[PDB]
C-alpha cells in the first residue's frame, strides 16, 4: 500500500480537520512541525493562495493535501487551544509505503 502526500492521519470534529496521528517515516513525521491536535484550517498549492477548508468534507480536504512526490503543500495550522492563532507549515510530499 502506498500514498503520495504528507503521511498525516486526519479526523474531522466540528468542521475542523485535525491531526490524529502521523504515519511512521512520512514527511509530516520527519518535519517535526506537526502533531496530534493541530487543526488544518487552510491548504495551499505552491504559488497559490491558501484555501480555507473549514466546514468541508474530509475527503475534499485530503484531496488538496495529497499530491505528487517532490511538490510542496502549504498547511495553515491552528494549534489546539481556544485562543490559538495560525501559522503556515510547508511540507514536501513523497511517495510513502504505509
Ligand atoms: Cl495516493
Ligand atoms: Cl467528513
Amino acid at each position: 500500500l502506498s500514498l503520495e502526500g504528507i503521511g498525516a492521519v486526519l479526523q474531522m470534529t466540528d468542521d475542523y480537520t485535525i491531526i490524529r496521528s502521523l504515519v511512521a517515516g512520512g514527511p509530516a513525521a520527519l518535519s517535526k512541525q506537526l502533531g496530534e491536535g493541530d487543526r488544518i484550517i487552510g491548504v495551499g498549492q505552491e504559488g497559490e493562495d491558501v484555501v480555507d477548508v473549514v466546514g468541508w468534507r474530509l475527503d475534499d480536504v485530503v484531496q488538496l493535501i495529497k499530491g505528487p512526490k517532490g511538490s510542496k503543500v502549504k498547511l495553515l495550522v491552528l494549534p489546539e487551544g481556544k485562543d490559538a492563532k495560525s501559522h503556515v507549515v510547508t511540507i514536501v510530499r513523497d511517495k510513502i509505503r504505509l
